[PDB]
């Protein structure tokens, strides 16, 4: 049974660790997206000023 | 006490399968977000072309 526990913990940990890795890439992707929207917003408002003129 | 550790590992194993599922859903959501960013760029560049005529 001690062996059985070690084997279960290694699988459980390896799952957590891949999930850490994956989350960090998705965190990055959220900073990038917000950034896309933020550039698109500036460009919208500039265009809005152009149509007004 | 090991029995009690098994009981914690069973719970942890259900929770981590569920955590995977929630992270997988969210990654579809991130993909979705990237699509909505792309559509909005498409609509703007069309809107600028019209702006030049």
């Amino acid at each position: 049974q001690i062996s059985t526990l070690n084997s279960s913990l290694s699988s459980l940990s390896q799952r957590i660790t891949s999930l850490q890795n994956t989350l960090a890439s998705l965190n990055s992707t959220i900073s990038s997206l917000s950034g896309t929207a933020s550039s698109l917003s500036s460009q919208l408002n500039a265009l809005q000023g152009k149509i007004s003129s």
